[PDB]
RNA sequence: GGAUAUGAGGAGAGAUUUCAUCCAUUGCACUCCGGAUGAAACACCGAAGAAGUAAAUCUUUCAGGUAAAAAGGACUCAUAUUGGACGAACCUCUGGAGAGCUUAUCUAAGAGAUAACACCGAAGGAGCAAAGCUAAUUUUAGCCUAAACUCUCAGGUAAAAGGACGGAG
């Protein structure tokens, strides 16, 4: 849990349309700061968890001291800093 | 060999894609990646029954099926029962699938012979399962072991021939 530019959630409902929740957390995050990238699956390591990229971390940050715990979709979003970026940000 | 019983062997082809609920999961990733049932969308198979035919495994795929398992399974063998040894071999007719009409050379070269790679499974051919019979304690060792399974020595991948199987006198 160290600041970085893709930040980590998980706890959020496990029986959404991994295009229709992309949409909803998009919705959500781009009013803090440059959404690059919502990093979502539905794989059974990867469940109810996503991640959102942003370009710079004073973004990423603001996101997550803010949203959090923030009821969606009857569920508390639960955020916190990842590990490692792997996109145009981390390698270049 | 038939017909029921039961034990045993028995192939093909989506571990597809959407979707409804149940069972698990608090999980830190940057190829898309958990089960259990159901209901649909094309794709595919030939081995319950079924329907065309004289019948059929040929042939249609309505029903049925599409990792292993599980169930299913034309056929195959073994005990038990019933009986026919005038649907039982033999002989004639004929329906009968699969996969290279690939290249080299012999003489003239799409044919055939021979080698080569690539296959197929239905003459023929080898190998087994339960049962069976021996035998040194659950262990068990052995030999005996059907088949369209398994494999592919011979055999076959355009026609002709062949052809397990089926029916017609
Ligand atoms: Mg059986
Ligand atoms: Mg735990
Ligand atoms: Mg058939
Ligand atoms: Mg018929
Ligand atoms: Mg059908
Ligand atoms: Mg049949
Ligand atoms: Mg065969
Ligand atoms: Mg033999
Ligand atoms: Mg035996
Ligand atoms: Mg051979
Ligand atoms: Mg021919
Ligand atoms: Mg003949
Ligand atoms: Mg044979």
């Amino acid at each position: 849990t160290r600041p970085n530019h893709t930040i980590y959630i998980n706890n959020l409902n496990e029986k959404i349309k991994k295009d229709e929740l992309k949409k909803s957390l998009h919705a959500i995050f781009s009013r803090f700061g440059q959404i690059l990238d919502i990093l979502v699956s539905r794989s059974l390591k990867m469940r109810g968890q996503a991640f959102v990229i942003f370009k710079e971390v004073s973004s990423a940050t603001n996101a997550l001291r803010s949203m959090q715990g923030f009821p969606f979709y009857d569920k508390p979003m639960r955020i916190q800093y990842a590990k490692t970026d792997s996109d145009i940000i981390a390698k270049m």
